């Protein structure tokens, strides 16, 4: 275990503060990158399902094709040294291939203790959470692991100085339509646009955002 | 910016594995543990509007009366030092007065800006992510948000050197009566729980799990 100090730990976080204006001329180099997304790579998720893909936009015709739709981050699409639009895994029931290989990566492969780890996992998505009935709500469940996966990437890149965005604003239907159907980046079928990011340096500074008072959050039980 | 090497930030980042068996002997300072708070309270959220509540389970009989149906962290209620209980918000729809009071946090307080920037919350919500049909999709919405924290907390404790475990295993319909009508802790018509987080000292070593490579999990276009 390498530990830092939680006031060193404290200051490096407050990095973080969404950009949405970058420098075009300076370019996170490919080994910072990818160390930003094995941050996302290591991130928790339920049952070590890991149902997420991140889709990395450096191609500028694909950025400029879903400009005309993505408000929340007009200007960054000119400017971001990196963009990562997450998708998250559809219909990922307990049955699922894409579940059995997940169930394995966690050194489960006897048979009969397969089937006893398949049978909470049913459990647990049809009694405990209940999911497993809606298919919208099965894919949202897969969607709230990416944003583990998403605060780990904007974290970490800050930490080690490197500016990014979270980004929900555009038209979902549209993002999909361009990535799967248009540059056939993914199966729509087996995934689902959840939300994206960007990634750069700063063009210039920005103020610290507000937060409610602790007091108004924290309920001590 | 206090900037930290990446190599350094990986490995801290690396410190945070799921931790079923704590130290029940060994306690998180209430500094530390504050220090883990502001992680959450600090996080980034859609427009701001920091949709969570953290419930601090720290009173015993709150823990053994949610034992019975929480069996993913049924020995951890045990051991752990804290317990977290995150709640999401229901119903934050963009004319919703919770909504109101986050957009003013922004610095949108006079009355034209705040009128043309709730037009943007509609439409945002009507059209591009739709959620304005459905209060399941709208609270799932704000769940969403409330795993940036969850992440964000975990790391940075872990970080730290204090252990966690991220947790769904529980009835959620369970949950929200006992800690909502039995204990009265929150409104659950305002608000509903989203996910848990265990965090202390691990008891033993833990082994570190495997992840998909990122040949199988990164899209580059
Ligand atoms: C949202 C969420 C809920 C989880 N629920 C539980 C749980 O209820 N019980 C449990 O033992 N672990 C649970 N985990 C931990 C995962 O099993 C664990 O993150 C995964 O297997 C990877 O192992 P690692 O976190 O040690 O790297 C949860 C993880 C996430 C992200
Ligand atoms: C899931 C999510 C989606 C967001 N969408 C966008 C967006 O589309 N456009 C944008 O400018 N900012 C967006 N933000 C950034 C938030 O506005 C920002 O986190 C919040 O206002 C607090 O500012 P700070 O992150 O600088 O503390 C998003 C944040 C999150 C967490
Ligand atoms: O990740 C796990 O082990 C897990 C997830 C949900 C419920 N129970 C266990
Ligand atoms: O946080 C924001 O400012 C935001 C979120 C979604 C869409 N547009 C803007
Ligand atoms: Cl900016
Ligand atoms: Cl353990």
């Amino acid at each position: 275990m390498t530990v830092l100090d939680r006031e060193q730990v404290l200051s490096a976080f407050k990095n973080r503060k969404s950009c949405r204006h970058y420098d075009a001329a300076r370019k996170i180099s490919a080994e910072d990158f990818q160390f930003i997304l094995e941050l996302g790579r290591l991130s928790p998720s339920s049952v070590g399902s890991e149902p997420w893909q991140f889709v990395v936009v450096q191609n500028p015709e694909i950025r400029q094709a879903i400009k005309p739709f993505s408000w929340g981050m007009a200007d960054a699409l000119d400017t971001a040294s990196h963009l990562v639009v997450f998708l998250a895994k559809k219909n990922a029931r307990f049955d699922s291939p894409f579940m059995l290989e997940s169930l394995k990566r966690r050194g489960v492969t006897e048979p009969d203790a397969m089937a006893k780890s398949l049978a909470r996992y049913q459990a647990f998505q049809a009694d405990d959470i209940k999911i497993l009935d809606d298919s919208r709500a099965l894919f949202d469940w897969c969607c709230r692991q990416t944003y583990i996966a998403l605060g780990n990437m904007m974290t970490g890149a800050a930490m080690a100085g490197i500016d990014s965005c979270p980004v929900e604003g555009f038209n979902y239907a549209d993002m999909e339509r361009v990535l799967s159907g248009q540059f056939g980046l993914f199966d729509a079928a087996e995934w689902g646009v959840s939300v994206a990011a960007t990634f750069g340096y700063r063009v210039q500074e920005i103020a610290t955002k507000a937060r409610r008072p602790l007091e108004e959050t924290v309920i001590w039980a």
